[PDB]
């Protein structure tokens, strides 16, 4: 949309730790503040600061504080592929 | 939450619903007036928030654009849009 | 693992209500959502808007729906004090 763009990434969890950082506004979706330089996420290009997360492996985490996304990333399972949709703000707007 | 799908048929101009927010974002539903279109479907209610329209991710956007998008629907043809259920809270 | 400042207070219920709105996030660790002016809990400061219940009197409630975190409150004896565990979310997340 001209608000933001859907994304899909697949990810794998070599590490205990991902990389990342995450907050929210108090309500819609949780996203990224932070990616750590040199992390599992930092390799993916794909995703940015920035990006709010709608899913992970299909679960809908709308309206999930960031804690609890945290949580559910912390506990995925190490040595597999998880995917995300995640929707990245747009930037800019042409006319 | 509980998550809902629902089919309308954009008949009028207007839907007959008013759409808010507190002012972050997140839009929902304020209120549905009788005998409009909305009012006819009755598995939407007051507080649903909208999650999408016709499949288009609307979570985070302003009540003011949300309701320009429903705006913008052809009229004499039918929508979708998955609602999700406000949280249930009990007093103490 | 709920991470952020834990809290602990006691408070004495003297009136039939406490003035609080209890919400949660679907399976526990329910929250105050509001908290009623000229209320009991209104009286004790440490308490706040978003704090999450962890414990009452020692009895952990991690994973205790809404409404039954708010019929044990409702059914604690009038005229005495009771203690809680409570638990102010931090502004972000690291995974």
């Amino acid at each position: 949309s001209m608000k933001g763009i859907e994304k899909e990434v697949n990810v794998y969890k070599s590490e205990d730790s991902l990389g990342l950082t995450i907050t929210d506004n108090g309500v819609g979706y949780a996203f990224i503040k932070r990616i750590k330089d040199g992390g599992v996420i930092d390799s993916v290009k794909t995703i940015c600061v920035g990006d709010h997360i709608e899913s992970i492996n299909g679960e809908n985490i709308v309206g999930w504080r960031h804690y609890d996304v945290a949580k559910k990333l912390k506990e995925l399972k190490k040595e597999e592929l998880f995917t995300m949709k995640l929707i990245e703000p747009k930037k800019s707007s042409e006319a």
